[PDB]
């Protein structure tokens, strides 16, 4: 309502700012809490002088165009002069791959395994309608809040080896993103195949005991990981579908969260009638 108002810009000092998140594992996200509201946020900064502020500047930005119930949400930045701020809400369980390795089994049950992936690939129809490319899919970038409600994020983390110039979680990505450097939401969709199976396992590592020089090769040859014990067999299926060699092949975002949604709604119907004769 005035001539330098920007809708998205906060002040710093609206925010109190205190540890770095996950002792560092995140880069530089630190909980903060937004005094007048309480609300307690997560910040991401960058401070004066990097070689990051174009990159900082463009995350903010994209931000801005993403809404959705489970990809997190932008609440405010701090982007007029140096340290920039991005904050958004705080997410109280912390990042998925944890999550799914420190849980208790009876809570994280079935029907929860596929209320994840539901919720997950219901953030990536989003994206995949909205023409986004995640780009680093993988239980490391979602986030657990209340209730097992989960987010899918991006912390800008490259585990990473050297490839092609840079850093790539080799397990994760898609042949044609191995090859020929080629990204697109047929890439997210491998990517979240392995998700699938880091879901499936409870979080382990993928490819066990395979050392990453020989995935490629291994891939190529038509080897994919085998069925986790205990993944139902239309989950396994998905999997494999996403693990088409062809990225034509692989399903859409829409199909697999019309998949996943029709699960969790039959696991849910069991589930519920086993806790209403357990109340009783
Ligand atoms: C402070 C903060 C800043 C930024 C982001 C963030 O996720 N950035 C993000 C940037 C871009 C994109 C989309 N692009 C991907 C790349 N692609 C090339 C283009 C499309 C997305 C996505 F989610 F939409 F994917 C996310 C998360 C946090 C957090 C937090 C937080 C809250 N509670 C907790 C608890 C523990 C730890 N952290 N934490």
């Amino acid at each position: 309502g005035s001539p330098n108002y920007d809708k998205w810009e906060m002040e710093r000092t609206d925010i109190t700012m205190k540890h770095k998140l996950g002792g560092g594992q995140y880069g530089e996200v630190y909980e903060g809490v937004w005094k007048k509201y309480s609300l307690t946020v997560a910040v991401k900064t960058l401070k004066e002088d990097t070689m990051e502020v174009e990159e900082f500047l463009k995350e903010a930005a994209v931000m801005k165009e993403i809404k959705h119930p489970n990809l997190v949400q932008l609440l405010g930045v701090c982007t007029r002069e140096p340290p920039f701020y991005i904050i958004i809400e705080f997410m109280t369980y912390g990042n998925l791959l944890d999550y799914l390795r420190e849980c208790n089994r009876q809570e994280v049950s079935a029907v929860v395994l596929l209320y994840m992936a539901t919720q997950i690939s219901s953030a990536m129809e989003y994206l995949e309608k909205k023409n986004f490319i995640h780009r680093d899919l993988a239980a490391r970038n979602c986030l657990v809040g209340e209730n097992h409600l989960v987010k899918v994020a991006d912390f800008g983390l490259s585990t990473y080896t050297a490839h092609a110039g840079a850093k790539f979680p080799i397990k994760w990505t898609a042949p044609e993103s191995l090859a020929y450097n080629k990204f697109s939401i047929k890439s997210d969709v491998w990517a979240f195949g392995v998700l699938l199976w880091e879901i499936a396992t409870y979080g382990m590592s993928p490819y066990p005991g395979i050392d990453l020089s020989q995935v490629y090769e291994l891939l190529e040859k038509d080897y994919r990981m085998e069925r986790p014990e205990g993944c139902p067999e239309k989950v396994y299926e998905l999997m494999r579908a996403c693990w088409q060699w062809n990225p034509s092949d692989r399903p859409s975002f829409a199909e697999i969260h019309q998949a996943f949604e029709t699960m969790f709604q039959e696991s849910s119907i069991s589930d519920e009638v086993e806790k209403e004769l357990g109340k009783r």
